[PDB]
């Protein structure tokens, strides 16, 4: 797979298919963070964004160089700072930041600026060619984390609700729902019944096999 760093190696991504990179952030807690880059035709859209804003400002103005449009949109997965810590560059951009209404409101309760809180339970957006579905499943790594579902890759981003093979604890569980994170996951695994790849909130790419990692973890 094709592999692009910045200057530094703090920045890289990874092509899943012609559309589809994985975008990924060493920050300090130092932690590895996943995203995705879609390359649409009506511009690039994010899922999640980064640790902060010098690490956010960096990865939009690598893409944005690199597949030569701009980024338009932001889906946000939860409200910790992997996820939502760049929300200021983003505003100030013009950048559209979704999100559900319960993360929209843990983000202003933890003392960032808010995403849209547009995203229901169910939502489907559509960006040029590329078709996006954002899913909340229900409480577990937080009470608000969603997934974002590629139903034209069977690409599945599970964001910090799904651990990675490499994960061999659920990590950070200070707001998780550990007896709902079960049914969270078999509520994912009910609604998307053949997946190609599965992108965890931190680590390796794999597939069905990290959600049932991530049951065995919670036993
Ligand atoms: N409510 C206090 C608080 C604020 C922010 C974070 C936070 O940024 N956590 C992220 C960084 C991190 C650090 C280490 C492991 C993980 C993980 O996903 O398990 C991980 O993902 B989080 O979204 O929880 C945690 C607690
Ligand atoms: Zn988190
Ligand atoms: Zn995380």
């Amino acid at each position: 797979k094709t592999v692009i760093k910045n200057e530094t190696g703090t920045i890289s991504i990874s092509q899943l298919n012609k559309n589809v990179w994985v975008h990924t952030e060493l920050g300090s807690f130092a932690v590895p963070s996943n995203g995705l880059v879609l390359n649409t035709s009506k511009g690039l859209v994010l899922v999640d964004s980064s640790w902060d804003d010098k690490l956010t400002k960096e990865l939009i103005e690598m893409v944005e160089k690199k597949f030569q449009k701009r980024v338009t949109d932001v889906i946000i997965t939860h409200a910790h700072a992997d996820r939502i810590g760049g929300i200021k560059t983003l505003k100030e951009r013009g950048i559209k930041a979704h999100s559900t209404a319960l993360t929209a409101e843990l983000a202003k309760k933890n003392g960032y600026e808010e995403p849209l809180g547009d995203l229901q339970t169910v939502t489907n957006l559509k960006f040029g060619n590329m078709k996006v579905e954002t899913f909340y499943p229900g409480k577990g790594h937080t009470e608000d984390n969603i997934v974002v579902w590629l139903p034209q890759y069977n690409i599945l981003v599970g964001g910090c609700l799904v651990k990675s093979t490499s994960a061999k604890d659920l990590g950070n569980v200070a707001d998780a729902y550990v007896n709902e994170w079960s049914t969270s996951i078999e509520n994912v695994l009910k609604r998307y019944r053949n997946i190609n790849a599965v992108v965890p909130g931190h680590g390796e790419v794999g597939d069905k096999g990290l959600l049932l990692h991530t049951l065995d973890l919670l036993k």
